[PDB]
C-alpha cells in the first residue's frame, strides 16, 4: 500500500504531514516528494504507523497540530482517526525548537517542516528513540500541554 499525505508552504499558509513508523521508530523514508501539488508518496509494510500534522495559517499567527494513527491490515485497507489535536500560536511551535527539554521526535518533526514553496525531505536516520509509540505520543502531549 501507497498512502498520500500533504506537504507544502505557501505564501499564506503550510501543511506539514509526516508519517512515522512504529516499528523502525523514526519518520518513514518518502519514495517520491513531489513539489508541484505538495505531497509525499510512501511505501510502507503493512501495518501501524502514526501520522504526525502540523498546520498552518501565517497571518493569524495559527497552528494546528494533531497526532493520528494509520491502521491499515493485510488487505491494504486504510482506516484513519485522530488521536490528538492541539490547536496554538504558531510564533509558540518554533520556540519549540530551541527548546531543549521537548520530545525529540516532536523537536525534530517541527524541524523537518518544508523550506519555502517545497516539500519536507525525510532522511536516513538510523538513530531510534527510547520509548515506544505510546509512550512517546504521551510526552509529546504531556509536553505541549504544558508548553501552552
Ligand atoms: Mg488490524
Amino acid at each position: 500500500v501507497e498512502y498520500e499525505v500533504v506537504s507544502k508552504n505557501l505564501t499564506s499558509k503550510m501543511s506539514h504531514e509526516l508519517l512515522f513508523s512504529v516499528k523502525k521508530r523514526w519518520f518513514v523514508k518518502p519514495f517520491r516528494h513531489d513539489r508541484q501539488l505538495g505531497k509525499l508518496h510512501y511505501k510502507l509494510l503493512p501495518g501501524n504507523y502514526i501520522a504526525f500534522g502540523l498546520y498552518v495559517l501565517k497571518n493569524q499567527d495559527y497552528a494546528r497540530f494533531e497526532i493520528a494513527w494509520v491502521h491499515v491490515d493485510k488487505d491494504g485497507k486504510i482506516e484513519e482517526r485522530t488521536v490528538y489535536s492541539i490547536e496554538t500560536y504558531w510564533h509558540i511551535f518554533i520556540d519549540i525548537e530551541n527548546d531543549l527539554n521537548c520530545p525529540y521526535v516532536l523537536a525534530k518533526f517541527i524541524e523537518m517542516r518544508p523550506e519555502f514553496h517545497k516539500t519536507a525531505w525525510v532522511e536516513e536516520s538510523n538513530y531510534s528513540i527510547a520509548e515506544d509509540d505510546i509512550q512517546m505520543v504521551e510526552s509529546i502531549k504531556r509536553y505541549l500541554e504544558r508548553k501552552i
